[PDB]
């Protein structure tokens, strides 16, 4: 058995970060590390693609770890080129047999760290639109993901108890859209954003264009 | 999270057996089940091949399970044809997303049950041979695996404290060979077999042919 930490990392400015591997067993273990970029993150059409550890936009090294009893080891993460907009990868960690059974359990635990490759000058920015049913839609026009916690739909430009508060703990990635599922005739919206990496940036009011 | 039991099953006489799935989480889970036959089991050249669940020599059903909070479910195992000699499969159980993320951990635990497809009239039988260096070699001439716990190498036909006892907890599958790594000039060997499925069958003496 083994463990990884942290379980997610932000990389920025070409600064390298570690995801570490902690031995949790009396045996020595052999861990393989491989990486997938996430296409269309946070959406319906999300999928993962295999990328080599040493030639992509994210350098992950080493790709094999020999993990002695009680030891800790590190995998280093480095942006190769800094992206204009945030990109996400999952780095997988998988124990294998050394390259070189009725009685006991077979168990294969594979851990993944979610890795965010961030742009250098971060810009959270959201746009509002309406559907076939006005059914208001949020569009990420910025260069990083927007973690939306709740949205306040108001009939006025003032936040208050009249507004209906729907909780949406959804991350919206750059150039992606979110279906709020609300087609009613509000005038303004207030997006409540999750806080990431020392950003505070609490309140966003966007005017909902009339239908 | 979820759990499986038992972790290994013997199937015999066309009698169906269960490997069960136990929900260990507050969420509902979707489990996929797929099967691999093990080629050259217990040896250097061991590898696994994908087999369909419903057309091989081992029928595994269902291949998808919807696992509600706190529930238990079953996968049924049935030999389609009974083999002349033991064959082994691994049945894998893997939670997936329903067919129809910085903050929280990504963890993919895949469990496997080792499944032995056994012949109807079981016959444990071993043969002895010598190497380039006499280096005595055990050959499984029977129709089931031989679980060898220890071997007593004697210079006489009598078991006793003169004999050197080497512990070998190795399963030797039918038509396969084991390298004892002992080239010294003994006369007899006594194989200590593990006990499987109500077999007792404790002591096997094979005469070591002179070099």
């Amino acid at each position: 058995n083994f463990m990884i930490y942290p379980i997610s990392k932000d990389l920025k400015n070409g600064n390298s970060e570690l995801v570490r591997v902690y031995s949790k067993s009396k045996e020595i273990q052999y861990i393989k590390i491989y990486t997938k970029k996430i296409i269309n993150p946070g959406t319906t059409e999300e999928y993962e693609v295999d990328i080599p550890n040493w030639d992509g936009g994210l350098v992950v090294t080493p790709q094999k770890v020999i993990l002695p009893a009680g030891a800790s080891k590190s995998i280093r993460l480095t942006q190769f080129k800094i992206p204009k907009k945030e990109e996400v990868y999952r780095v997988y960690f998988e124990a294998v047999k050394p390259d070189s059974l009725t009685t006991e359990l077979s168990v294969n635990i594979i851990y993944a760290a979610l890795i965010r490759s961030l742009p250098s000058e971060q810009n959270i920015s959201l746009n509002i639109s309406r559907n076939a049913k006005k059914n208001i839609i949020i569009y990420n026009n910025g260069n990083v993901r927007a973690g939306v916690k709740d949205i306040y739909f108001c009939k006025s430009s003032n936040i208050d108890d009249n507004c209906v508060k729907k909780a949406y703990n959804k991350n919206i990635y750059p150039e992606k859209s979110f279906d709020t599922l609300v087609n009613n005739n509000f005038s303004y919206v207030f997006i409540k954003l999750n806080h990431e990496g020392i950003e505070k940036e609490q309140g966003l009011i966007q005017l909902k264009v009339p239908l």
